[PDB]
């Protein structure tokens, strides 16, 4: 039927069909378009109190809850999808990862290098596609596949 991870769903507000990816947590109205040894991605990380290291260049002691971090992630996704903000600009300003200084870019990587939920989402994304919230032990991520 559909590319890997994608399933059809029903909107509760509008009653129209949409599409959801259970590997990337991406969702969209239109039927998705459609594996390499390597992909290239950028990300925006929002850390919280249960993160492996509750610290970042933005905050010596990160105290926000997991629920608060998810709300921030959802808000960044909204601004990116509406075009009020670009992914790289939000990543440079607000990602709790050191890669913020490189507009979130992590470079190219293979399977077996990143944390598993991050890796699975990255390889399920198409070039140019962005994930929904992805949970790892670092925190909550938005991932943009660039190559």
């Amino acid at each position: 039927k559909l590319p890997p991870g994608w399933e059809k769903a029903m909107s509760r507000s509008s009653g129209r069909v949409y599409y959801f990816n259970h590997i990337t947590n991406a969702s969209q109205w239109e039927r998705p378009s459609g594996e390499p040894a390597r992909v290239r991605c950028s990300h925006l990380l929002v850390k919280h109190s249960q993160s492996r290291r509750p610290s970042s260049w933005r905050q010596e002691k990160i105290t926000r809850t997991k629920e608060e971090a998810l709300e921030l992630i959802n808000g960044y996704i909204q601004k990116i999808k509406s075009g009020e903000e670009d992914f790289e600009s939000l990543a440079s300003q607000f990602s709790d990862c050191s890669s913020a200084k490189a507009r979130g870019d992590l470079g190219a990587f293979s399977r077996g290098q990143m944390q598993k939920p991050f890796e699975d989402a990255s390889f399920a994304l198409r070039t140019g596609e962005m994930s929904g919230p992805v949970f790892t032990d670092s925190g909550i991520h938005i991932i943009l596949r660039t190559e």
